[PDB]
């Protein structure tokens, strides 16, 4: 039972988003007039409306994608929309392909991809994680936002070994609080006009929070997108001990705290962008050789999916959906191995 009000919004965002030709989002390019009657009436059983997952891209038509997701069940109840959106983001995903099964893999064939540290200045594995039962930041109420703080925080203070540390709330942070974590680049703030035109700034800082471990080396998000954003990081290239002390973290919570996961699409994010794997697996890498050459760069950064972004890069894995964590992780892992072994062998 879709109220009138957001009868009239919806229709007035369609509208909107026929009337702007200039506007190149996934939202514009895939809600027609069919897809937007498949989807205008329908409500999630926690309350989420199809005016909850567009109207970010509505409000800011400058958008990419355009689309978010308000719980975990709008992905399947507004399939319509979210399927081709997710298809062409994640470049050949279709409707009909599935995400395959959890599976980290053999962290014993994870190597160091720098162990001189010649080109690697560090490496990050990131990933993200939705609490079962809860709407996802668009829709969380106050209480939502308080108690789930009150479950994380309580699951934070029990880590122990390499994950010991501190949670820090956002509410009633102090200045000197903050400067600290600015200094360590562990902050995060309010969301842009993205994320505020999707509801997903409410109630700020009820419920917002990081936690990260006495070494520096292990980083939470809570709520600053997903429920978690869950970060791995160290100085110089040894993926080994920085995935598996990521997946010790996320293991560890999860036994204390179901994650919202689908069958056909992994684990389900508030952006569709971060689904699959969640996986984003990155160094920062010095390649100055290559950086003089760029069209042998680009031919591994290609065939090993990664996505390259002076002398010093950040590169990534470009995919998280259709393949496992432990292929995201080796496909870095490779793709890194043979631009060094490039930049070893150029002139
Ligand atoms: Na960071």
């Amino acid at each position: 039972m879709v109220d009138q009000a957001t009868l009239d919004k919806l229709e007035a965002g369609f509208k909107k988003l026929q009337d702007a030709t200039d506007c190149k989002s996934l939202l514009k390019k895939y809600l027609n007039r069919e897809v937007f009657d498949q989807c205008k009436s329908l409500k999630t059983a926690l309350g989420a409306t199809l005016l909850d997952c567009i109207q970010s891209g509505v409000e800011n038509l400058d958008s990419g994608v355009g689309i978010y997701a308000p719980d975990a069940e709008a992905y399947t109840l507004f399939a319509p929309i979210f399927n081709p959106i997710i298809e062409d983001y994640h470049e050949g995903f279709k409707p009909t392909d599935k995400h395959p099964p959890t599976d980290f893999g053999d962290i014993n064939t994870i190597v160091n991809v720098d162990p001189s540290g010649k080109y690697v200045v560090s490496t990050h594995v990131r990933c993200g994680r939705s609490l079962k039962g809860y709407p996802f930041n668009p829709c969380l109420t106050e209480a939502n936002y308080k108690e789930m703080e009150d479950k994380v925080s309580a699951i934070f203070g029990t880590f122990e070994g390499e994950l010991k540390g501190k949670y820090y709330p956002l509410t009633g942070m102090d200045k000197a609080t903050q400067q600290q974590l600015i200094d360590d680049h562990f902050l995060f703030k309010e969301g842009d006009r993205f994320l505020q035109a999707a509801n997903a700034c409410r109630y700020w800082p009820t419920g917002r929070g990081i936690y990260h471990n006495d070494a520096k080396t292990f980083l939470v998000w809570v709520n600053e997108e997903d429920h978690l954003r869950i970060i791995s990081m160290q100085k110089g290239g040894d993926l080994k001990t920085i995935f598996q002390r990521l997946v010790n973290a996320v293991n560890t919570i999860e036994s204390k705290l179901p994650f919202s996961r689908d069958d056909r699409l992994g684990f389900l994010t508030f952006c569709p962008t971060n689904l699959g794997t969640t996986i984003r697996a990155s160094v920062h890498i010095a390649l100055p050789k290559l950086a003089k050459d760029k069209k042998q760069l680009e031919a591994i950064a290609a065939k090993f999916n990664l996505q390259v972004r002076g002398g010093v890069y950040d590169i990534s894995n470009k995919r998280r959906m259709g393949l496992t964590e432990y292929q995201a992780v080796k496909e870095m892992q490779d793709g890194i191995l043979e631009m060094i072994k490039m930049e070893e062998a150029a002139p």
